[PDB]
């Protein structure tokens, strides 16, 4: 569906409600516990979300741009084409990008659904393409977008974001971009739902400096010493003068929310049998996140530069980092504007400000605990909390919480609201969870623990229960890939839920955070090592050693395959002892190829999308050995991507990306 309409409050106007919003949200959370805390036997309903970028291929000029003009597609698919969607069990939603689409199945899958995930993804893609060709026909007859061809591509990152000629709008700088005030992204990159410009404005104002994300540059033989795309400008104060102080030699400089939230990923949500199992699951997935981040890398470039990392994560992390310099333990870049480092924080609350170590978009901070292997000492990192929120979740007449669970909520609640409508200031806290969602939904982490609504009382069997979202996977080009990774997480989750008495996955959170930095490094999948529990079938044992991705997927003692995937496939009867027996299964041949794709990438036999893009740029005739992605490199790159997305081996590129065996396999067999 669409986000329903409202008037956003600008930050200066909204900040005087921070405490009102937090208070009432907590009350709502208490009502939700009171009402749904006792749900049980909830079934394993689950679903993926994909995010797409509509690219306008201008073949005559050899230029691929983001198409910021067919954005009505999201309204049409939710009005007069909504019946197309439902008949097809798909659903479409807006995302940050004006050029982005988000789409999910219309109903959750129930337990194992084989190839249906891929089938449902393809339908999402076909309905998008269909709508695009309808616009192409209308456009033609009104002489609009001549020589343009729009295609939706599931790219993690647009390699030419905020570079010249990257959006299909003539002369986008002939007016100002008051929302982001970016040097590089005109505000037309932003979806027109008021929420998105608003979040963009509030975070910038609250911070009192532009968001800033410095990404190490790939260091090739002729690479400039600095990011020579930086220029000086005079539209905005303090912002146009920040760049020279915020940038750093040998780093791509990014300065706007759309560089981050203008990226795409694959997200998967699961419903646990009840809250306790949801905690158990969420805790167990914590260290899988850095690992699947590295394993799925798809983002080797930003703002036109080959980067020295392969994932989006830290970029999205900085793109919505509302921490004032005081909050980050640092001097403002421009002290006469950012007054004492408190940016836009109210004068009457500066005394209560905290040094906070991590962006509101960052890895899980705390295990929730509550299961037999948990021990509070595994939460061994710096996690500031809202003491007031802790107190009240601890001591209240609706649903008093255990201290570990109270601490998680208390940590999420150290942030202010960054987007609030005036209509909605006063809600009925027994029926509404909108204020809790304000803060829940703007703490973006590697997982999300999702309480349900106050309507989900245990007798409502069909309501959503307690859920866990697995958020780190970079999105891939092919529906085949994205289905594989969706099923991978599915099997891992099912393994975790079926074997809960036996699987102890606890490790010290600090190792996980370290894992999150390693997962960024260029070619991490191919040689880096990550702290990984040495055994799972083992009460009290929280020892790790350092293992490559290959070992992490394949070690008998503690690998993803022999300890998660294979065991659940045995017990469901898909195989008698090994995941590879599936090559010969009648019912399950496709599951073998998903797993083989996963196994082969985890061991370096086949390349990540990030790798394949890095190679392509490096081996391009026009590449100038300087790390720059030209209009023309970007065009062929995305043309390749387009063919790949479509299983088109006419140039041997699918065979080069997937290898012969999988390439033939997917060309010769549609999902059913
Ligand atoms: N594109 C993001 C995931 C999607 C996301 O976090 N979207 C933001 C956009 S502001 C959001 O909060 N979406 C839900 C909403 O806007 O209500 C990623 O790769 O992590």
């Amino acid at each position: 569906g669409l986000l329903a309409l409202g008037t956003p409050l600008q930050w200066f106007e909204s900040r005087t409600y921070n405490e009102h919003i937090r208070d009432e949200g907590i009350e709502q959370l208490l009502y939700i516990f009171q009402a749904a805390g006792k749900r049980d036997n909830d079934p394993l309903f689950w679903g993926d979300e994909l995010e797409y970028m509509v690219v306008d291929f201008d073949d005559k000029e050899r230029n691929s741009m983001l198409d910021v003009c067919h954005d009505k597609i999201l309204t049409e698919l939710n009005m007069e084409d909504s019946s197309l969607c439902e008949a097809n069990d798909v659903s479409f939603h807006p995302e940050y990008g004006r050029y982005m689409l988000e789409a999910t199945p219309a109903s959750p899958y129930l337990n194992y659904v084989g190839s249906y995930v891929e089938v449902n993804m393809q339908k999402r893609r076909a309905i998008a393409e269909y709508k695009l060709s309808e616009y192409a026909r209308q456009d033609s007859k009104n002489n609009l977008h001549v020589g343009s061809r729009s295609v939706p591509l599931t790219l993690t990152v647009f390699p030419r974001m905020g570079c010249p000629d990257f959006i299909n709008i003539k002369d986008p700088w002939n007016h100002k971009n008051a929302a982001s005030r970016s040097l590089f992204l005109p505000d037309e990159v932003i979806n027109r739902h008021v929420r998105f410009p608003n979040l963009t404005a509030s975070i910038r104002t609250r911070r009192g400096e532009k968001v800033c994300m410095n990404v190490p540059m790939y260091k090739d033989i002729a690479t400039p010493e600095t990011d020579d795309s930086i220029y000086d400008r005079d539209w905005f104060l303090p912002e146009d003068k920040e760049a020279k102080l915020a940038s750093k030699p040998g780093f791509i400089y990014m300065d706007s929310m759309g560089f981050g939230m203008g990226c795409s990923c694959l997200q998967v949500t699961f419903q646990a049998p009840n809250i306790n199992k949801a905690r158990y699951l969420y805790d167990a997935l914590v260290n899988f996140a850095p690992i699947m981040l590295a394993f799925s890398a798809a983002a080797p470039a930003f703002k036109g530069w080959l980067a020295d990392q392969d994932v989006r994560w830290n970029v999205i992390s900085g793109a919505v980092d509302d921490r004032t310099p005081k909050e980050r333990g640092v001097a403002p870049l421009l002290p006469k504007y950012n007054k004492n480092g408190f940016g836009g924080i109210a004068k009457d609350v500066q005394d209560k400000v905290l040094e906070i170590p991590k962006s509101r978009y960052s890895s899980v901070d705390l295990f929730l605990g509550g299961s037999k292997f948990f021990n509070r000492t595994y939460n061994d990192t710096n996690v500031p909390i809202n003491e007031k929120v802790l107190g009240r979740l601890l001591e209240n007449d609706k649903a008093p919480l255990d201290y570990d669970l109270a601490k998680h909520f208390a940590h999420l609640y150290i942030r202010d609201p960054v987007s609030t409508f005036e209509e909605l200031l006063n809600q009925d806290n027994k029926t509404s969870s909108n204020h809790f969602e304000n803060i829940q939904s703007t703490n973006w982490q590697t997982l999300r623990f999702k309480p349900p609504t106050q309507q989900a009382t245990p007798d409502k069997k069909d309501s959503p229960g307690w859920r866990v979202e697995f958020r780190p996977f970079e999105v891939q080009l092919l529906d085949f890939e994205n289905a594989a990774y969706s099923v991978l997480i599915y099997l891992i989750v099912d393994s975790i839920l079926t074997f809960s008495d036996n699987i102890n996955a606890y490790i010290h959170m600090s190792k996980v955070w370290e894992n999150m930095k390693i997962a960024h490094h260029r070619d991490a999948i191919l040689f880096e090592k990550f702290h990984w529990k040495k055994s799972f079938r083992n009460d009290t044992d929280v020892e790790t050693e350092d293992y490559s991705i290959s070992e992490i997927f394949h070690n008998p003692e503690n690998g993803i395959f022999p300890q998660f995937v294979t065991p659940i496939l045995c017990q469901k009867g898909f195989v008698t002892k090994d995941w590879k027996e599936l090559k010969h299964s009648s019912k399950h041949e496709r599951l073998y190829y998903y797993l083989k794709l996963i196994s082969d990438r985890a061991s370096g036999e086949l390349p990540t999308t990030a790798k394949f893009f890095r190679n392509f740029v490096l081996q391009h005739p026009d590449y100038k050995h300087d790390s720059k992605i030209s209009k023309s490199i970007n065009y062929d790159l995305l043309s390749t991507c387009d063919r790949l997305t479509h299983l088109d081996d006419s140039k041997g590129e699918l065979t080069s990306f997937l290898g012969a065996e999988i390439a033939e396999y997917v060309k010769k067999n549609k999902p059913s």
